[PDB]
């Protein structure tokens, strides 16, 4: 009535961290690389979390 556009699940368990659009039904992590880099970290697109590459 207002839209009607079913979207397929993105993640599995830790899906709350993602954001889904009603037009493309795609997902994008909430946290950004900038935030992770703020403490020498790198946002991973698998779980949307910060990780330490080396330094």
């Amino acid at each position: 009535a207002r839209q009607e556009n079913p979207c397929g699940p993105c993640s599995e368990r830790r899906k709350h961290l993602f954001v889904q659009d009603p037009q493309t039904c795609k997902c994008s992590c909430k946290n950004t690389d900038s935030r992770c880099k703020a403490r020498q970290l790198e946002l991973n697109e698998r779980t949307c979390r910060c990780d330490k590459p080396r330094r």
